[PDB]
């Protein structure tokens, strides 16, 4: 019993964190096999703030301009290439701590653990969701660029995010491990803004099923709803539309608890109308949307 | 910017998790140097757990009755002893992954990271607090016994908790690494209840400072209070008393934000008597009490391990 925001154990990722330095800029890199991955903005100077030409800056670099440090050992860069917004530094040594890994691009609503690093050294681990507006609400300070988001499946690390920047609202933007940004963001200091954020409806429903599995039922009602009626109510509270895919995904939790998805949707509609009235659900006065249907099942079973 | 419930990196602890089996019971063990630490209830049967004589059960065991597995390698148990509610299995091999470590007993209000394990394999890491009623609001299923709580100070792991059981309210109970339970609990299947919980006041204040550091100031007011007047109000809302030690500990956050501790106390006082009024603080409609003053400083300054 009990429900917590839980991150994956970070050991397999800690053994991959290195420090990458280009001139005055120092950030984090991910050392897997003989390649160190890091945000390409490590090659930018003060003059390259608004409109950097990364191809032009990278062509002016030599291998010895990249100072890579793994612990107290300096690694030797023997090659460099750019793939979208990530820089790939070929090094003369394969990381002995390289776990079984994959690079996965995630969709909004998906969750992952973030290993926050500064100077190639891990300082903390926390859980995150990719917001519907493609930003993450992380906890990052200057120097955290190159920190990665991941999930572990058995003994395999699926790397899904690399931190790149902070938007003016304090939210964060980054890329997958292939350098493709999540969202309409670019690695430039030009005017950028996160779009209006919305609540991840399928995750709120999964969290309501987690609360039922943990013995909380106060919020349940004798009602059901159509999918369309639920969505019409949901849109009014800045909730993401709930699709037939989401309904299907909630199937196992619906079967385990005996509460049909559209039945749980009617509880959610009521909660949005009434609020909580001084009550909490899993020790929370707000509807939690950073637990996926998959997270609920693995934590509760 | 940003404030998250953040645990210490768990790598140094993952390299210590092993599986301990004694008969039908399989749980987790902490392998440090040539000793595997685990709950003493691993030696228990069905009628035993109702009223167990652990000295009598342990004396009937031989070293080969304990199957210790570190990954896919079986460790050889060459000795066994009991220290309070913890079993210590001497093994023939020192853990090469043994980090710099200490065993520390923590006080209520102090926070720590939990590495939840099943069958000697880490599955999750989460941050939590030792409640004033000596329980932890953890997330544990059957098989998680022997999972450990820890902090990291510089490059030294301080082990502070070992999970033993779940109380009827879904809250959790355990011991320090010397086997002494936190709270008035016993490691026996019997009638035990968590006492009424209270809010960790110094941690709520530390979290209000974190919110100010992140640009959330709506709750701030012109008022200040005496420590006497605040503690009278606090007791009324089941909040822990705030001591002069707590005031001194909040000093650095008070200096960084320009909000005196007793000034932040008058904000907490108003928050308790009036509520949030539909507003949130750091994306929360409740006053968070699981971030200590040190946790706030560590996260809002970026200390590494
Ligand atoms: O390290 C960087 N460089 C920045 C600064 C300039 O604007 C840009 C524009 C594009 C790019 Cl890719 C990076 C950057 C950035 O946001 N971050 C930071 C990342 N995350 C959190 C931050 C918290 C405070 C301060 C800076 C943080
Ligand atoms: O594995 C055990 N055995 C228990 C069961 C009997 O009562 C006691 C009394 C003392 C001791 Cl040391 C252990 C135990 C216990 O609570 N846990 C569990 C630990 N934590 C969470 C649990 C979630 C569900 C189920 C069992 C969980």
């Amino acid at each position: 019993s009990g429900f917590r925001k839980m991150a994956f154990p970070s050991g397999k990722v800690e053994g991959c964190m290195v420090q990458v330095t280009c001139g005055t800029t120092t950030l984090n890199g991910l050392w897997l096999d003989d390649v160190v991955y890091c945000p390409r903005h490590v090659i930018c100077t003060s003059e390259d703030m608004l409109n950097p030409n990364y191809e032009d800056l990278l062509i002016r670099k030599s291998n010895h301009n990249f100072l890579v440090q793994a612990g107290n050992v300096q690694l030797r860069v023997i090659g460099h290439s750019m793939q979208n917004c990530v820089l790939k530094l070929k090094v003369d040594t394969a990381n002995p701590k390289t776990p079984k890994y994959k690079f996965v691009r995630i969709q909004p609503g998906q969750t992952f653990s973030v290993l926050a690093c500064y100077n190639g050294s891990p300082s903390g681990v926390y859980q995150c969701a990719m917001r519907p507006n493609f930003t993450i609400k992380g906890s990052f300070l200057n120097g955290s660029c190159g920190s990665v988001g991941f999930n572990i499946d058995y003994d395999c690390v699926s790397f899904c995010y690399m931190h790149h920047m902070e938007l003016p609202t304090g939210v964060h933007a980054g890329t997958d491990l292939e350098g493709n940004f999540y969202g309409p963001f670019v690695d430039r200091q030009t005017a950028q803004a996160a779009g209006t954020d919305t609540t991840i409806t399928v995750n709120v429903l999964a969290w309501l099923y987690a609360a039922v599995i943990n013995g909380d039922r106060w919020f349940l009602n004798r009602f059901t709803t159509t999918l369309n009626d639920f969505n019409l109510v949901a849109m009014k509270y800045n909730y993401e539309p709930l699709t037939q895919d989401h309904v299907d995904i909630l199937g196992p939790l619906s079967a385990q608890t005996g509460i049909a998805v559209l039945d749980m949707c009617a509880s959610l509609k009521e909660l949005l109308q009434n609020g909580m009235n001084g009550r909490t659900i899993l020790g929370s006065a707000l509807l939690e949307d950073e637990f996926t249907p998959f997270d609920v099942v693995r934590q509760c079973s």
